[PDB]
């Protein structure tokens, strides 16, 4: 309950600073790198082998699995600077705005903007543009800086609203057999966006462009751990209003899918991070 984490619109200028320079530290010290690749690793393995299904995506670990990936961050952050939490990036309301990419969360304090077509879309303000921030590839090599190109695909002009979110938590089961892409009346395929997709967690990502577009190489921007900020606080909200439900599949999915099984890359299960409060953290929207 004590980690509060907070909207990015309703961040102090100082605390937009401080979470900023400690991002620069992690990546300095070499930190941030674990993260990048953690989440490749993820996705490159898959429940069961030969299936669509990935240790972080495209099932039902998706939710805890990131989770898992956000706790241990915000926990690095923290032995940096003691009063530095996950902000988390509220796109739904972005979204109402006549060009979201004015939003707050693109100035040059705090994410930087969008690409520039003159340089094949690389970012080049704000803190993390290229040449004060070095982005690496699929394989692991450098590649040369931060891309992103706003609301530039036919599939994805536009953020999901906040009608979309209210849906999304009016979904009564958690997850639903076969727990992948095509499960339906499910509610972590939902919020993974692919029922008439791409909608919510996938549409932003494509909405955003650049590495954010292509999960490999997702982590590379920043901004990546903001939107799955937001995704773990809506995730939370549904298991507010749905007390009664658990996760599933509690037994009988593909290994690494199950309520009690270590997600690759790490021993942690899905039982682990099922209570966010008793990991320490809260959203200020349950204040
Ligand atoms: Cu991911
Ligand atoms: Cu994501």
């Amino acid at each position: 309950k004590y980690r509060v984490r907070k909207n990015v619109l309703h961040l102090t200028d100082t605390e937009k600073r401080d979470f900023v320079r400690t991002v620069l530290i992690l990546k300095e010290k070499g930190i941030y790198d674990r993260y990048i690749a953690w989440h490749g690793a993820a996705g490159k393995f898959h429940t069961p082998p030969g299936s669509d299904r990935n240790a972080a995506h495209m099932s039902s670990a998706f939710l805890p699995w990131h989770r898992e990936y956000l706790l241990r961050f915000e926990r690095d952050l923290q032995s940096i600077n003691p009063e530095v939490t996950l902000p988390y990036w509220e796109w739904e309301t972005d979204a109402q705005m006549q060009d979201p990419s004015q939003s707050q969360i693109w100035s040059a304090d705090f994410m930087g903007g969008n690409g520039n077509p003159i340089k094949d879309f690389i970012v080049d303000t704000g803190p993390f543009a290229a040449g004060r921030w070095t982005t690496i590839d699929e394989q692991g090599n450098p590649s040369g800086g931060l891309k992103r190109n706003f609301g530039a695909t036919k599939e994805a002009p536009t953020l999901p609203t906040r009608d979309d979110v209210l849906n999304a938590l009016k979904i009564t089961q958690y997850d639903t057999p076969p727990w992948d892409m095509t499960s339906q009346n499910s509610f972590r395929n939902q919020l993974e966006g692919f029922i008439n997709g791409p909608q919510l967690h996938n549409r932003v990502h494509r909405w955003v462009g650049g590495q954010m577009g292509v999960f490999p190489t997702a982590p590379n921007d920043p901004v990546f751990f903001l939107h799955h900020a937001n995704v773990d606080r809506i995730w939370a909200v549904w298991q507010i209003i749905h007390r009664n439900q658990n996760y599933q599949p509690m037994k009988n999915g593909p290994f690494g899918q199950n309520f009690r099984d270590p997600m690759y890359p790490w021993n942690t299960t899905p039982e682990d991070v099922m209570n966010h409060r008793k990991l320490g953290y809260v959203y200020d929207i349950e204040l």
